[PDB]
């Protein structure tokens, strides 16, 4: 049984009067259409997709519950909480780097963090199987004490906090697949061992200009934080390498009690913030590894957050496969763009650019 | 002196109901906020931030001239445009593979083309140094008898044979740096020695599958067709190589007494219908190579047309500094994306494939 | 327990590329914001804030069963539906009067149809004791052989006659407070004593023109049909008098084994579709009073059928505040417009005119 | 000769993230489509129906020139100025009650504040005859020191003042046909009988609640405020007859110098912001009316100011009309929704009521 974690209120977060990522105002025009690149439609459309084919009606959705203080604090200075507070009181703002909310996102925020928090929750208490958390605003960007990239609070990092309050959980790897680097996860658990932060990334996207793979923990966490930049232009067959060849091996080397998968959608082949070149496919097979990797190690314990996605046309396919894998259902959903997708992919010369880049990361990793 | 050739009602052309290029219906939810990804503003923002800049009051604007039925039948057979007008009419349609249309397209269409009519009329015929016309629909995929790819008259080539009518030109080499495959072009002038097309496009991407370097043309035309596919996520030094090292050595080869310009903006950064990452600073350089060009090879002729170019908030800065450069005009606009396109290029490992990519095309040119 | 019938699937219903409800072309510019008039979200934004809220938890919400063709065609001759059908395989169309709609539009209004079906069957078996459909498209305007007015099937007298053949029922009564004149259901049962039609409309908007105050009926039908125009910016306190006065006393005098409202939320306050002065408490006393008579008159028996409503800022909180009549439950939502609302109400003499005409249209019923 | 006031930056103000009026936040869903009621498109549709139609080429467009300091301080205390431009730079906010604007909103309003100033003076020094300024942000309801009702500057007052300086000017007349009522500009000459303001408005609409006949000036303004309130609902005729019988009366007996209309387009028959039943003709009507007014007062010396406006949709016609009876010039446009609105006029029992209303208030005149 698979549990999906979702709130009618993540929907109404809003980043502000933006054209794409770009503040209105000096040579920035105001847009006429939806504002904003993290719209409320580019998550809002995979539910409604999950609802037209059926799906949602084979899941369990429970009651969200949002995340206290108590919870977010595990992570964040009450300092940063209490600032957050007072200004989604005051009408809204930003507190960090590319981290903008409107009056109110402080309670959406905490909402969308205890969505992954009772997914983690409910998974390890034998509740459901594995779980989806429809979380938004995204977490991975946030830093202990800066909110950025669209991320609000660490949700993944106060969700396995949580978990070890309540569980006393050992051993938790993160595979985060979003198409940027998950730099709020590398640090917040940079010198721990207990927590193994994988992140396959978009080389140089976002943050702007980082790799990383030589950046692999520090102290007790010497060796627990894995970064996996792939070339722009990287597709299924470059993806599907790095997971045969890097991921699953660190995972099988950890030995996770949990693996949660830090999902973005973004790295699919239409999105404006990346230049990837995955199709629905790519997740529903990157999602069997997971359940491969988690059926192995740690009883079927697997968690999947969502992060980012913002072609709001194309994310529903790409979530919708990766929902059906970790539930295990078919539906009569037809992705009308995988055709053309898979006829994108890189062909030979680019193919092997990709295997050597794959290869050498290998090697690095001695 | 620039000519810069638009009207309003280039903004009045609609696809139609679809979610992003995907048309509703079956498993694609409408779309809430802008319908099509061929949208008005994806074009019209450009206008807006040159008039906000004070770059149009620089340059000299005509009065739009539309097509007539005799110049687009010079490409196209009568039969075709009179089932375009009759479909038009009654409310809109699609008379190929991805070219629809709303109500009332046919003249907008019709007008669309007679901007590149007249821009290259007006450069033949001294009234301007060069000229920008902005075309929408757009033309580059349009075959003799089927419209596609959002574009539904063969704009540049109807402009060339008016051209050749009106001004018994010679020889016309057009530079496509569109990221998608200018097919129509190419086909329409396949066989012909006098028109040189070039092409630079996104490996694989539109026709998708389409790669092309081998098709050199055919009979009097071989030797006269120059397609430079690039992998899936080359920027700004890889475009820069194509061109000092494939397209103009080209150029300088064929010694056109005109060069036209297809412009499409999508191989910029952040466009959702192709994978490239190009910045603004890139667009202003590669027309500096296409002035350069046409004051070394033909008195300055030098005629761009507005093609693709899908993302609204990135899109008009990217031919603003096209336009500058055109113009040789300062204004104060400054592209507020451009520090972090910059640090999104790719490193030097895909820096080096890119450079073989394209030593291999120089290569087979032989 | 108040049941609520829903479905994702009618929010994907779509009239295509209207200008409000202006057709593109011509003369009429293609919107950059959402197209047409009856938006999705004009009907999603009631369910997201009843989500919001917590009322949505609060009632009971069965899974939607499609109406069969034979349903329809107790009221639709065959030849519609199959025509219907096939226009919706090949991609929508229009087959009345301003009733567009796209590909797949035929089983989202087969499905649309079913919930005010499903409501009114689950009110009479006793599974609910009354109920809300939020039913999309609508249905009031469309007659037997012609929809109309967004109409594409008549959602109401389907679900009537279909509770006819299932139970038997003898009297019903149809309420219709939608602002725009409920043509259809008083063309379907104008010479039938069975069903009692009443329609409460703006003068003359739509179809535009009519009033309709003496079309009473014909033959057996003869005093069973009740039009109440109102002028053009009556309010709150005019449609009170107007219930007081004229459409409670009907259905005293009719005694109705179950009483349904087709209940457009477009009188209210800023609707543009309609010029009428109706707030939020508005509909919860109209509500109300169609409770108390319902309690009086048949057992409580009330089923609430979604017509219209366009403002998609203020029509969610008219149709909460209905929600929370319907189900005795009260929310913390607190409706940002109504002190404005109730300072915008008609002062004393137009209240007076209001008054007056009230009074005219008693006196007439003679 | 009709000079034409506009600038592109006027469509880049924007009011923010509000869904209609209402602020994001709290009960308020954010908008999915265009943000906000005052939206770029609200006026430059109009514009655009002009440039498409033919009838901008008729016109002389100057280019724009921004209030001075100066000039705005000429009604504005310095300190209102300074907070302005200080919020402006650090992103927007709002000053006043219902006046949001984002950062650089204060170049913009300054911006739309020099087209009113222009119109005037280049009509007062003989350059064109009569004269129309695209203003936006409108100016109508601004305070000398408080903004108000997406009001930032008092456009018109502005205006005056500088023609007072540049041409000593003794009277000049406003007519305010904007459906609601300019209480900024009869609250700044309340006191001076050298403007004469009149307001044609909604009956208690903006401001909520405020009707005004009897408040007719203060001191030596007394009887140079001219308030003239219509019940909800009113639509052309009554216009007309408010025109005939106390408009146009009032300018006969001020003999002004100059006429400046306070020109909205919201009691449009769609405008989501009044309950008024105008249609394009009427628009037409009453600039003739005005025409017909400064002919025969002073030398044909008539500017229309642009200030509010609602329905993207049907905006275009009713000010399109507006500009084709202000320039003598005719159009092939056809106005779609005409018909349709003739018939939604009010029948012989409202149109009674409305001609004893202005009866009542000639007769509350003396
Ligand atoms: O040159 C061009 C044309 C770009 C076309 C982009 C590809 C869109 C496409 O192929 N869409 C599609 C695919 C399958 C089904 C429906 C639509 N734009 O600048
Ligand atoms: O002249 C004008 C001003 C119209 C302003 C109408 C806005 C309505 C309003 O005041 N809304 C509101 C009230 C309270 C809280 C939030 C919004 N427009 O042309
Ligand atoms: C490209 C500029 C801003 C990108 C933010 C990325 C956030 C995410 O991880 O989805
Ligand atoms: C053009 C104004 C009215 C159009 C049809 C409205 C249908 C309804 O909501 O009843
Ligand atoms: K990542
Ligand atoms: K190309
Ligand atoms: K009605
Ligand atoms: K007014
Ligand atoms: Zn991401
Ligand atoms: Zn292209
Ligand atoms: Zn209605
Ligand atoms: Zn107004």
């Amino acid at each position: 049984r698979t549990g999906f974690y979702t709130d009618e209120r993540t929907f109404w977060h809003a980043t502000g009067m933006q054209a794409l990522f770009l503040p209105v105002g000096d040579w920035v025009q105001p847009p006429n259409g939806t504002a904003g690149a993290d719209t409320p439609d580019s998550k809002r459309r995979l539910l409604n997709l999950a609802h037209a084919s059926g799906l949602i009606r084979k899941l369990t959705l429970p009651e969200a519950i949002p995340a206290t203080v108590e919870d977010v604090c595990r992570v964040h200075p009450r300092d940063y909480i209490d600032r957050f507070k007072a200004t989604s009181d005051a009408g809204g703002g930003d507190l960090g780097h590319l981290a903008p909310f409107s009056k109110g996102g402080y309670e959406i925020a905490m909402l969308s963090c205890g969505l992954a928090i009772a997914a983690v929750d409910d998974v390890l208490s034998g509740k459901v199987d594995n779980a989806y958390a429809l979380c938004r605003p995204a977490g991975h960007h946030c830093l202990a004490d800066t909110p950025m990239g669209f991320c609000l609070l660490a949700n993944i990092p106060i969700a396995i906090e949580a978990a070890k309050a309540r569980h006393g959980i050992s051993r938790v790897a993160v595979v985060d697949w979003d198409v940027h680097h998950g730099n709020g996860t590398q640090s917040i658990f940079y010198d721990r061992a207990d927590v193994l932060t994988i992140s396959i990334h978009q080389d140089r996207c976002f943050p702007p200009g980082y790799s990383g793979a030589e950046d692999r923990g520090e102290g007790a966490g010497l060796g627990y934080n894995l970064n996996v930049p792939l070339p722009a232009g990287a597709g299924h067959d470059a993806y599907v390498q790095a997971f045969d060849d890097i991921v699953v091996p660190a995972l099988d080397d950890f030995k996770p009690d949990l693996i949660i998968v830090a999902s973005g959608l973004d790295a699919n082949s239409v999105d404006p913030l990346a230049r990837m070149l995955l199709h629905s496919e790519s997740y529903r097979l990157l999602t069997q590894k997971m359940l491969d990797a988690a059926a192995r190690l740690c009883g079927g314990k697997l968690v999947v957050v969502h992060e980012g996605g913002y072609a709001e046309a194309y994310v529903p396919f790409c979530g919708h496969a990766l929902l059906e894998a970790l539930s295990g259902e078919r539906t009569a959903v037809v992705d009308p763009v995988l055709e053309m997708a898979e006829a994108w992919q890189p062909g030979p010369e680019a193919a092997a650019f990709h295997r050597q880049w794959i290869d050498r990361l290998v090697a690095d990793l001695g």
